[PDB]
């Protein structure tokens, strides 16, 4: 019901990530750690870097254990290399428990750390199947549940400000909540609707229908989940498979056609700006994603506003309100990233192999429209939407 100790324990923003304070080692070393449901390694800066103000010093921890094994983790953009070990870990604004967890001590990296993000490591909250070097490296959350009485569930409320924050404002500001071991009813309005976790590797789900202002995108539903659809707090954008991206953008352009925007805007590259307070939210469509429900032949929908998919950014000069388009293409399936998660309180119910969605008590909206979670809808042949 109520988890006051964990409410408001996140800071950050969609563009650079949301992070939680953790301590590692004995005596405790404090570090800020990116909350990432799209990966499964707990990995921390452990050597000086131009963008790190502090790092894990294994030689100062009496409880550090060396696993004598290296790990190399390349991504499409960026990479890091490190040394595997274990140590005692706590989350100060979390459950009052201390656990021994695997930690990859990052000793070298390229384009991984972000200048001014304020985080020094990543907490991969997904499953062992996608851990590096292999699935025998138990992820943090699995350790936490095995070693303590914490229920096998966590929930995330990511709070977008609706306007830009500089590095000073992000430091002073509450970015949201990670509730470990429960669901806090103050963080949402309306009902929670649950979709099954298709397979425990990423948090994989199945999308069964997409609408732009109520108009069906009318693609074969397999296209929406090609080659998977995941919920990922460590990706900024809503990312869509190439063909779905092309269809969706064509439809969003048609809905907003009273104003013409440059190709670079739709490509996610360039900002657009309006005079202060005059952003024409009403010309942009709402986007609905229908998700497989828990009951046979039942779906539900989550609906976001342009206040979610237009990401506020600071002007290159002004008092203008400026934004980038935060929907982009993917060659690795749909990614429901931070700009989608900012609409919703998201419950990662690992114990019951399901993900819940409710309207966020902190989502950005206007006097005419709000984000929504609605159901049920009768939907047939939903398993056929999943890609094999
Ligand atoms: C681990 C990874 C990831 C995320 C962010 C990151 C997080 N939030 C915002 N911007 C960047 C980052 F800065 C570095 C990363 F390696 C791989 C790319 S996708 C993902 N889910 N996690």
């Amino acid at each position: 019901g109520s988890f006051v100790e964990m409410v408001d324990n996140l800071r950050g923003k969609s563009g650079q990530g949301y992070y939680v304070e953790m301590t590692v080692g004995s005596p405790p070393q404090t570090l800020n750690i990116l909350v990432d449901t799209g990966s499964s390694n707990f990995a921390v800066g452990a050597a000086p870097h131009p963008f790190l103000h502090r790092y894990y010093q294994r030689q100062l921890s009496s409880t550090y254990r060396d696993l004598r094994k290296g790990v190399y983790v390349p991504y499409t953009q960026g990479k890091w290399e490190g040394e595997l070990g274990t140590d005692l870990v706590s989350i100060p604004h979390g459950p009052n428990v201390t656990v021994r967890a695997n930690i990859a001590a990052i000793t070298e990296s390229d384009k991984f750390f972000i200048n001014g993000s304020n985080w020094e490591g990543i907490l991969g909250l997904a499953y062992a199947e996608i851990a590096r070097p292999d699935d025998s490296l138990e992820p943090f959350f699995d350790s936490l549940v095995k070693q303590t009485h914490v229920p096998n569930l966590f929930s995330l409320q990511l709070c977008g400000a609706g306007f830009p924050l500089n590095q000073s404002e992000v430091l002073a500001s509450v970015g949201g909540s990670m509730i470990i071991g429960g669901i806090d009813h103050s963080l949402y309005t309306g009902s929670l609707w649950y979709t099954p976790i298709r397979r425990e590797w990423y948090y994989e789900v199945i999308i069964v229908r997409v609408e732009i202002n109520g108009q069906d995108l009318k693609m074969d539903c397999k296209e929406y989940n090609y080659d998977k659809s995941i919920v990922d707090s460590g990706t900024t954008n809503l990312r869509l498979p190439k063909k779905v991206f092309e269809a969706a953008v064509k439809s969003i352009k048609a809905a907003s056609s009273t104003e013409k925007f440059p190709d670079g805007f739709w490509l996610g590259e360039q900002l657009v700006c309006w005079q202060a307070g005059t952003t024409p939210w009403n010309i942009f469509p709402v986007i609905s994603l229908y998700l497989m429900g828990e009951v046979t032949n039942q779906s539900f929908r989550i609906t976001i506003l342009p206040q979610q998919y237009l990401r506020p950014v600071e002007d290159v000069a002004s008092q203008d309100d400026c934004y980038k388009f935060a929907i982009s293409q993917s060659s690795t399936g749909t990614v429901m990233g931070a700009v989608i998660m900012e609409g919703f309180y998201v419950v990662f119910d690992r114990a019951r192999k399901r993900i819940g969605f409710a309207v966020s008590a902190c989502h950005v909206h206007d006097e005419f429209r709000t984000a929504a979670v609605e159901g049920p809808f009768v939907t047939l042949d939903m398993e056929d939407c999943g890609y094999n």
